[PDB]
């Protein structure tokens, strides 16, 4: 199944996010790298947040070569609140938007551990990164957003947070489920200051994780997808662009699946 | 609370929906009229479907005066399948998109009847219009969409279909609830042909219905809205534009609230 | 290699406790399938049950079978639940005041075992499914809530489906839409009727052994690795109408063994 | 002018039926509030209960009170549920194999009665709420599911909240996030554990009279026009661990009288 909906270049590169400073976590690989690409294409300045300085610097060099938006490095572990704040403030920029995309889904020899064999320290690390890392950026940035009465937040859930995916472990499902109600609650607290908070729940996206899934499983997942293909990272990025744009100006608290019909709930 | 997110004109009038034929039901007043405005502004051809020929013709004259997209008249009752098909085909156009916006919410002296006083014929009429009218356009248009492997559908639910609103009667809540699971099911049936199906669930929108609600009730509803205002019809229209655009190309089966945080569920 | 054995057996002493003594319970679709098992369960709990279904002979036979149990009592209510006037007349003819209704009547039309897709669906078929599954459930609630409200006493259980919350390839779009309608209808009713102490809930069954490769695939998709039994749906309807769910209202509880969770 | 009287009274003969005889049920947060009422209910149904809470004196007093009822039995399990090793050691010290756990332990920190907003929230406070409400619930499930899986027998009930599905202005964001986590965690567990006949469900209470203008506003928002009683939450936990919910798994059932339905 091929791609059917192609956005013309003149629309793809419109400066919809000019004069915006957008923090993107997990931006050096995968969906986060595609989200960074899309915001730069829309003329935003992006903060490239990821773990390894070389990965972050390479990403900034790639993006800055496009002659569109600008990319600045923010190398840190999002679960370390003080290190995150220090790396954000080292840029000298004030970020009006955060896309929380960093996330982990640990496996062992390619398979997720079941709850009865799950190491507590693995559970805790996944909670720290997937859930508390998303709180951390929001705690860091919302004082400024509230004072400015201006801000946009997009979090990343998963269809596995709303129904069972046999590909993930229980910590992943629990943390992605947490994001949904967290996003509603945040939308209510921050709405009075005109700040909007939404989440994306991707299904199965063409990403490095695909090679780690057994080929029969990926085949079955595509068979379980009405649109009959994996999603592209750029399609998730299009949703993050829209949720942070003036064309979703009354949309808040929502979790939008980006999944082609897979595992609807 | 004033509007904070203003889309520049150069983006508002971009020809994102050029060469698209978009059927809009309930297009002569309210949110549907704003949806028709938005699609014409994006260079689509729109089929103006509403009950009264004079209302429909006036709407087409207004829209065609903009020098952007084109509007054609489709005067019919969406609950009458044969009359709907006849009015669609009288235009000589093939519609690749339908926005099901027509809906009714009957009240008596400004108040909704409770279930224990609800006339069965009133229940049935609301079901006929709100639910079966939405099926009718989809039944009429999906043979062509499936054959073309091309099509977009947007339905209209309500936050009252997912949680209780004291402003509506039970037929309204039931029909708007129906839309949510109907939309998921349709997305799964039509996805193999690359057709996407989504729904919008508006909260409280600045529309003629506002005057029919007691002022204390509207005041309380705005107080229950985190973003502290009614939504604008154009903000719902922005969501319909996006859900029918190439920038939501992997989004299907979703119900997106357009409600500023009111009655999140 | 598919179906697991039953693991949770209620003892007879507890199965037959008079938990619903002095209750009058209307059950639609009661002549066969899940509805027949719901009727059996309420009679076992010493309730009086109204057996509502289409065919008088089927309804009369069901009443005779249940009344032979020597526990609760069963009375006949032969009518099409989508016909409000006929429903009211049939209820009136029993002389009973029903404090509870379990809306179980429902249809899922297929054609030689295959559901029609939306693009090929006859509008008359869509309308009939809406009339029975959705408006038939409204009809009983409209008929009975005046009395329930006046008494500040009543219990309602509606029947949704996992297919109303996510896609089941076994059903057509009218079924999905009507079962989806029940979920928000049930929340709305719970709020309207709550001030009068009336509770309103719904059940969303998965795949229940009622009236083969398709069922094997459904079992493969069910974590608990079996079909549900009609009596297990009946246990949920008993609980949702009992004093032991006294603060539970507006809820849709799946009865599905993990199938199609949403 | 707010609270309605109780309308649905379970008779004593049915309240004290031995529905959970020969069951070993671990209850976290059992020394007060809803957890104490859950413990009371299981003992009334002749179960053996593990009373898990922080303070040994509180836990010992609770066991003494319950054991004086002459029905089920209560054993002490004093530990912080967020400490996996301490939890396992305290369970091991009872010498009991628990076939059921009700995860009720939870915290909702406030400051002089007001929840902190996200922009002013101490990260340490967020982390502690995550550790107790979410990871503490994982900890008991990790400790007990090896035995449940090996036996192909077990029941789990977790505790969410209506605030995990929609906004409650009474709670802070950590509470909302952790209670939201429980819903999808429960579905995932139901699927993983279902092949072994283990059922996993959750309760989402609304506003329960546990440890005034704020509560009056909550009653005004509740269709049934009263606070819930702890025993009514306990009735749901009894049912979800009983043979009469034998095909129900992965579900989150609100216990809220219509408050904040979502
Ligand atoms: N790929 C899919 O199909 C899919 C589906 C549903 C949801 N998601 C979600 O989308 C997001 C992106 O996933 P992906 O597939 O692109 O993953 P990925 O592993 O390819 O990339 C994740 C990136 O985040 C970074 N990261 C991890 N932990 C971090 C930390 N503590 N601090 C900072 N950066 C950190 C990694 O270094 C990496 O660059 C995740 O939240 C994931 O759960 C992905
Ligand atoms: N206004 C709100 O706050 C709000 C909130 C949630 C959902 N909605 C939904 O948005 C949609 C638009 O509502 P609105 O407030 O603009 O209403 P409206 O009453 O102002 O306009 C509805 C339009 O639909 C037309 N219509 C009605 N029945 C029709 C039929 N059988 N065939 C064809 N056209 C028909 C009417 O003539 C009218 O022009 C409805 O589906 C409504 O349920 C509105
Ligand atoms: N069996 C399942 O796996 C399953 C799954 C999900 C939901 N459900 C729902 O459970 C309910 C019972 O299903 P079942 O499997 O027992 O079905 P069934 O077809 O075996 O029995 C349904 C009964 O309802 C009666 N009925 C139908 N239309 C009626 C009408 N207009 N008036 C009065 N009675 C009418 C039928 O005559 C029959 O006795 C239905 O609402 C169904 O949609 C069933
Ligand atoms: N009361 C309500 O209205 C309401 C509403 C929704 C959800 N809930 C949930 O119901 C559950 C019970 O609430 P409650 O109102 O009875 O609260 P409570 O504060 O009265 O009692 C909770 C009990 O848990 C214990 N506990 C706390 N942290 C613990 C830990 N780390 N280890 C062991 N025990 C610990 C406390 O000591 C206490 O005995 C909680 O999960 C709560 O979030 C309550």
């Amino acid at each position: 199944m091929e791609l059917t909906e192609i956005t013309p270049e003149s629309l793809r590169l419109r400066p919809s996010h000019k004069e915006r400073n957008v923090l993107i976590t997990g931006a050096a690989r995968g969906i986060g790298r595609a989200i960074a690409q899309a915001f730069v294409e829309r003329s935003a300045t992006v903060g490239i947040c990821d773990l390894n300085l070389a990965d972050v610097a390479r990403t900034c060099e790639e993006l800055n070569g496009l002659g569109l938006g600008r990319a600045v490095p923010i190398a840190c572990d999002v679960s370390d609140y003080d290190a995150l704040v220090a790396a954000i403030d080292d840029t000298g920029l004030v970020f009006d938007t955060v896309v929380n995309n960093a996330g982990i889904s640990p496996k062992h020899n390619g398979v997720a551990h079941k709850v009865w064999e799950m190491a507590p320290d693995e559970w805790r690390r996944v909670v720290d990164v997937n859930l508390t890392g998303t709180f951390n950026t929001i705690r860091a940035l919302t004082p400024g957003m509230v004072e400015a009465r201006r801000g946009w937040i997009v979090n990343t859930s998963s269809v596995a947070g709303k129904t069972y995916s046999p590909i993930v472990a229980c910590h992943y499902a629990a943390t992605k489920s947490a994001i949904i109600g967290f996003t509603k609650h945040l939308a209510a607290e921050l709405g009075p200051y005109s700040i909007r908070v939404n989440a994306m729940a991707p299904g199965r996206i063409a990403t490095p994780m695909v090679a780690g899934v057994a080929p029969e499983v990926n085949a079955e997942q595509v068979k379980l997808t009405p649109m009959a293909r994996l999603g592209q990272p750029a399609e998730v990025a299009d949703v993050a662009l829209w949720l942070t744009s003036t064309e979703s100006s009354f949309v808040t608290g929502q979790t939008v699946d980006v999944a082609g019909g897979l595992y609807m709930a």
